[PDB]
């Protein structure tokens, strides 16, 4: 199991969410959050 | 353009992010955030 956004595996990250087919880890969610909130 | 997670269109949401092929809107990012932070 790997993150469909950054490729990291189930082990390399804290949590891995299940999507329609994809996989989003906690790191990419934090990132998408910054992207959307337009903040760093 | 639609959100690969909730199907809403480019117009129905505030922002639409571009992924490797998918599209994640602000609403689904907030959701994924709750899922990961395990909070409501
Ligand atoms: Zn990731
Ligand atoms: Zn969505």
């Amino acid at each position: 199991l790997y993150c469909s956004f950054c490729g990291k595996s189930q082990h390399e990250v804290r949590k891995l969410i299940a999507g329609p087919s994809v996989y989003i880890c906690d790191e990419c969610v934090d990132l998408m959050n910054d992207i959307i909130r337009e903040e760093i």
